[PDB]
């Protein structure tokens, strides 16, 4: 059976999608729809991570030119978090898929626009939001197999 390769082999990133997907125990019997909550649950992961790194940042006495953008990051972050993600588990799980792919656009902007804060588009944990991004794009992708 070769379901995550055919799924992945229609996403931006092949590696990522692979490495992701073949990590969590739910992949070897799933269906498309598991496959891509399980790329979702990746995407909190990393997201819960850059959140509590930015909360940290925020508590260490940054400089004062990181205060605004930690701050328009640490919003962007709560809206992946309590909205983009939990919606788009929703529309996997009990509704229509078609609503997930909006969710996952949604934290490839996100993540990428926490990144624009900073002076030269460049952050203190640049790896944590290209992971969170990189990851939105693949789930966004998997999605439009089942729309």
């Amino acid at each position: 059976n070769n379901l995550v390769e055919t799924t992945c082999k229609n996403t931006p990133n092949y590696q990522l999608c692979l490495k992701t997907l073949l990590s969590d125990k739910r992949s070897a019997t799933g269906d498309i729809t598991t496959l891509a909550l399980i790329m979702v649950d990746a995407i909190k992961a990393k997201a819960n991570q850059a959140a509590v790194t930015i909360s940290k940042l925020r508590h260490s006495n940054p400089p004062a030119a990181w205060k605004g953008p930690l701050k328009n990051c640490a919003f962007s972050y709560k809206v992946i978090l309590t909205a983009s993600l939990p919606e788009a588990i929703e529309a996997l799980t009990k509704g229509d898929p078609k609503f997930a792919e909006d969710g996952m656009v949604g934290s490839s902007g996100d993540a990428q626009e926490c990144e624009e804060y900073f002076k030269g588009s460049k952050s203190p944990f640049s790896a944590l939001n290209i992971a969170v991004h990189e990851l939105s794009d693949v789930g966004r992708a998997i999605v439009r197999n089942l729309l």
